[PDB]
């Protein structure tokens, strides 16, 4: 399996009985066709498809707006926005960016991965009329920066916080490693996403946000490098995962899981068994590409001893009864996140009740949600 | 003397006086209140056709929203047939504008018309009006006399009518445009044309199948469709249906909602039962904001079962000084702000100074552009 975004055992795996016609996996895989087919349909979508214009007046520039900031009642134009967090100011969704890339990044990662297993050019051929609409087109694809993402209206600062918006479309960019060498998937197309790609790691390593961003305390400097993980296997540099690994989420691992195994960063937010979770998905999310070149990210320690199974084990008991959760969290938790957070990081482990509670979770055998397709293991 | 409508007719009559009186301190909150409603001066009027995704009907006239609680299911190949998650705002309700649309149309027209009553400014009356006729009398532009595809549901068989409790976004608008009558702006002709319209709709709510269920709803949605039924008539000038409204409707389903204890057990067995207790005593509070103007208090009168609305209010007092004693399910936090007018109307209507006083404590923000809080200069 090429290097990419997605646990690659599980896909062999699939690949491997779909080629054979093992029946069970054989319907498994013409079920998620069957939910494959309205991204076939699917208009390519595009970020320059909004009103409101970003500063830059470029509508290739990707904008969304903080999720928890709100107007000031108590302002004549309610500026500047207050924060209140863990509360979504709808306001979002007046940025179409916002659900659109995730429409897009589902689109394409469900069509790369499908025309992975079953070699079937249709799917390469729509995962492509995504990926060049949202990335390279030279009037309806994204500006390779995230400049404008999260801002906040009269914020006088610029932020790097959005930067983890990244990670909708930025698993999508990892998924055109499976559909190089399909007819629909030229040179030229492959090209053209590798300069972009090249750019968008130069803007995240080297912009003031981005290098604020990789810099963050808490689960968003997990997320910049998980992301920095998906764009530099994109690239085939391996070279720089290892470094990333190592000198990056090693490290920030090693300050933020607590000597109990707690996330202190994440403990203090009005969602904090959300934020420990979101923190680990960062994790595993980056250990699926660093395991493909050989770093277990579960089980190396940092520099001083702690280990992200620690972690895990600080929150199993809590995602077995949710509501023993002692730290704020203003709106119930989906334990259901905790499936394949538990499989990944205990098969990663040898760690038999972590993975004996995930099929016990389990996930709906018939769901539509993409990022569930490799885990028919867990159906 | 304060026409009827929905609104503390009381404090909008001291505001009133005091500003033609020049007293220092409601001249100073009435200006803080123009300089908030200058926004609505220069903002488009809105209009229900703004809207790309039609409704069964093919009429962009046609209000249609989607009920907030229905999601896609994972499991089925098109989503279809929505299933409920009580309490989880399904973000898809964003993607029908009258949604928020009904709620900015109606907070810039009951602010611009209740300035224009405390004023006299011909402006607010001129920008009163042109939001009016947008939004209701439009040839083109109005929304249809109807709330059939309200709080629609995909792939739901059967019609409802939950979503009538929309309604009371633009049925306060309603109201206030009586306080713009006489103006110049307010022509005979536009008079006309909303009592028409508002005839209509009375119309449909008392008649169409989805009106005759809400009327018959055995929880909040029962309240809220009477509260909405009361500004209609009130702006109609119905007066004696106001009265066997209030005597035949309103108080027969406060008694039967309300338990020995005062709680209301329709209420708490949802997920977001403080909210919801809180909702239902707002209807209540709306409708006697209206029926008290004609010597009606919903708040002290008993029901033929003997329950009277102030033991819902006893109830749950306690949990407004402290919302995190509440022992039922609210998987969200509960704003305390809310309590502040219902503690304020309900005090005022019963004589309980503990209430008022409390109703104070709490506070509205004195420059809070809520437009809701107008009237309340006592509360800031
Ligand atoms: O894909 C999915 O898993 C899931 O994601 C959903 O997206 C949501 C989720 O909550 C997601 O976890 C993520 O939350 C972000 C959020 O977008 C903001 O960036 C928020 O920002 C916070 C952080 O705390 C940040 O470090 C900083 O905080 C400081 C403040 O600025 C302030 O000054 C304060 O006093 O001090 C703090 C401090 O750092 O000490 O900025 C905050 C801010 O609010 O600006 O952080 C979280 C996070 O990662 O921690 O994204 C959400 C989103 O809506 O984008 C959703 O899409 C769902 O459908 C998916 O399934
Ligand atoms: O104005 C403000 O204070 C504030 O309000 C905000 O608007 C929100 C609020 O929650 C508001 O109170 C209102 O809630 C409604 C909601 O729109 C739905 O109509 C919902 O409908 C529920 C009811 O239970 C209904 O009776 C029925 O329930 C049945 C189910 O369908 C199901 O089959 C079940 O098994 O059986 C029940 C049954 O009892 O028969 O339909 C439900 C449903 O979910 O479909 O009810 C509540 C309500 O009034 O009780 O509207 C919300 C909204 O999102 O519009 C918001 O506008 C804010 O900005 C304001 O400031």
């Amino acid at each position: 399996a090429p290097l990419g975004p997605f646990n690659a055992t599980l896909l062999e795996q699939l690949k491997n009985d779909y080629q054979k016609g093992e029946k069970e996996v054989t319907r498994y895989i013409e079920l998620q066709e069957k939910v494959a087919e309205k991204y076939i349909k699917m208009t390519p979508l595009s970020v320059t498809a909004k009103k409101k214009l970003p500063p830059s007046k470029d509508p290739r520039d990707y904008m969304t707006l903080s999720p928890y900031w709100w107007p000031d009642s108590t302002k004549i134009d309610g500026l500047p926005y207050i924060r209140k967090d863990g509360e979504r100011n709808p306001e979002v969704y007046e940025y179409p960016e916002r659900e659109n890339a995730n429409r897009f990044g589902d689109a394409a990662y469900c069509l790369g991965v499908l025309y992975y297993i079953t070699g079937k050019e249709v799917y390469a051929k729509a995962c492509a009329n995504h990926l060049r609409t949202w990335f390279t087109d030279p009037k309806l694809g994204m500006n390779p920066n995230m400049t404008y993402a999260q801002a906040v209206p009269g914020m006088k600062k610029m932020r790097g916080s959005g930067f983890i918006d990244s990670r909708r479309f930025s698993r999508a960019l990892g998924v055109a490693k499976l559909i190089e060498g399909s007819k629909s998937w030229t040179p030229s197309d492959k090209k053209k996403l590798d300069d972009w790609a090249t750019a968008f790691c130069y803007w995240m390593e080297n912009s003031t946000q981005g290098q604020r961003e990789s810099h963050a305390a808490n689960n968003h400097g997990l997320w910049y490098e998980a992301i920095h993980l998906m764009v530099l296997a994109y690239l085939d540099r391996t070279d720089r995962i290892r470094e990333v690994a190592e000198q990056s989420i090693l490290p920030k691992m090693g300050a933020q899981i607590a000597d109990d195994g707690s996330l202190p960063q994440e403990l203090k937010r009005t969602l904090s068994l959300h934020y420990s979770t979101f923190a680990l998905e960062a994790l595993m999310e980056a250990n699926q590409i660093t395991s493909q070149i050989g770093i277990n990210l579960w089980s190396t320690p940092a520099s001083n001893g702690k280990v992200a199974s620690q972690a895990v084990d600080y929150l199993y008991p809590f995602y077995l009864n949710p509501e023993d959760w002692k730290f704020k969290q203003i709106k119930p938790f989906d334990q259901s996140r905790a499936a394949i957070l538990l499989y990944e990081a205990g098969t990663a482990l040898g760690n038999q009740k972590y993975v004996d509670t995930a099929k016990r979770i389990g996930l709906k055998y018939s769901t539509s949600d993409v990022e569930t397709i490799p885990y028919l293991v867990l159906k």
